[PDB]
């Protein structure tokens, strides 16, 4: 198997999961990542935001981010559904999907028009402008993506290329939502 963006599934200075050969050319990451998280690293299903800081594991009173840093899709929670644009970014389906609207200026509230991973994440990642408050408010969207992602595909399968997704989608989901502590040799392709 080839390193591959496990996104764009191509190869290049892509990283590679540690632990589950989740490569990514970073940028492609979610949340899109630094600059190589080391050869260490873990995808974001995997790893996550970069836990790196060591200390303040439970113990900071209140600063800049620690346990509610707005709440609003929560720094974690947000890291869940980020858990699932990821998800979602890493396989096929998707790929469709990260590009599916016609954007331009309205995804961010538009007319439920079609959004896309990157719509979505965008919003997860603040990048966007309006990011939601729920990764069931994400989900939503992207299972929005999904329902578009299913009507506006014609070309690939239909549904279950989507629904493979959806579910592959609801699985990352299921597991940031959790422990991921499920099943990590399913992780592993
Ligand atoms: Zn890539
Ligand atoms: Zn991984």
């Amino acid at each position: 198997s080839a390193t591959i963006c496990r996104v764009c599934q191509k190869p290049g200075d892509l990283v590679m999961c540690n632990q589950c050969e989740f490569c990514f050319h970073l940028d492609c990451h979610l949340p899109a990542l630094q600059d190589v998280p080391g050869e260490e690293w873990s995808c974001s299903l995997c790893h996550v935001l970069p836990d790196l800081k060591e200390e303040d594991g439970s113990l900071s009173l209140d600063g800049a981010d620690s346990t509610g840093v707005v709440a609003k899709l929560s720094p974690a929670n947000q890291r869940k559904c980020e858990r699932v644009l990821l998800a979602l970014f890493c396989h096929e389906p998707c790929r469709p999907l990260h590009q599916l609207a016609t954007d331009s200026t309205f995804s961010l509230d538009q007319p439920g028009g079609t959004l896309d991973l990157t719509l979505i994440r965008a919003r997860l990642q603040e990048k966007l402008s309006p990011p939601y408050s729920s990764p069931q408010e994400f989900a939503q969207d992207v299972g929005r993506m999904f329902k578009q992602f299913n009507k506006l595909t014609e070309d690939k399968a239909d549904v279950q290329s989507i629904i493979g997704l959806q579910r592959f989608f609801e699985t990352r989901m299921n597991e940031a939502f959790g422990d991921t502590k499920f099943s990590a040799v399913l992780v592993e392709p």
